[PDB]
């Protein structure tokens, strides 16, 4: 009960003063969404559990982030009575500030899925398939109501920072791919020693 009320209030808080959370609602804050997700994958590699991160700019400026870590856990929490992944994603700034967000978890030889709008789950987490891999996929579309200047990402901005992050975090393979124009797909992949 109380825990879920505090999630809703957290969502209202983020969406009311987004600049207080991501710095700005300009092009800078739009790209900050990517960094918030990529940092969580980087943590999972530094913990010893992932070594590959993929960032795709999809049609209509969805972003897809994929890592080969353990998979965000799906076990039910004592505190929230909800799957752990739902708790982690409902308190995410990126989810609060996205019109839509999807997660796919590969864990327990199972694929789990949940979708959200403005941070609100659209349906309970569900098993959708099977897998012999572990990791996590997050796809989101920035909310144009928040990001009033632009919701268009800059490949070069993303490329520069991805290359910095792979240089800093040696051993992680970080790939950027732009699929916005299906006729000309660009990829850069970074992997330092
Ligand atoms: C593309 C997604 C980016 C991305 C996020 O935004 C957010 C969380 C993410 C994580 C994980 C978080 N917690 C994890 C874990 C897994 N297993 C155990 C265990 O004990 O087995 C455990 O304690 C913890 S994985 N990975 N990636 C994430
Ligand atoms: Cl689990
Ligand atoms: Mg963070
Ligand atoms: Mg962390
Ligand atoms: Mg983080
Ligand atoms: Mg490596």
């Amino acid at each position: 009960g109380a825990g879920q009320i505090q999630v809703l209030e957290g969502l209202e808080a983020v969406r009311k003063r987004p600049g207080m959370y991501i710095g700005s609602t300009s092009e800078r804050g739009l790209h900050h969404l990517v960094w918030e997700i990529v940092d969580n994958s980087i943590d999972e590699a530094l913990a010893g559990y992932a070594n590959q991160i993929e960032v795709v700019i999809e049609k209509d400026n969805w972003i897809k982030v994929t890592d080969n870590g353990r998979g965000i856990p799906v076990d039910i929490q004592e505190k929230m009575g909800r799957p752990a992944v739902e708790v982690i994603l409902t308190s995410s700034v990126v989810n609060a500030l996205s019109q839509d967000l999807e997660v796919y978890v590969h864990r327990n030889e199972t694929i789990y899925h949940q979708a959200y709008k403005k941070g609100v789950p659209q349906f309970d987490l569900k098993e959708v398939g099977t897998t012999d891999k572990t990791g996590t996929v997050i796809r989101f579309k920035a909310d144009g109501e928040i990001f009033t200047e632009t919701t268009v990402y800059n490949y070069e901005t993303l490329q520069q920072r991805i290359r910095e992050l792979a240089f800093l975090n040696k051993g992680i393979q970080i790939t950027l791919r732009d699929e916005r124009d299906e006729e000309n797909v660009r990829e850069d992949s970074y992997h330092y020693e």
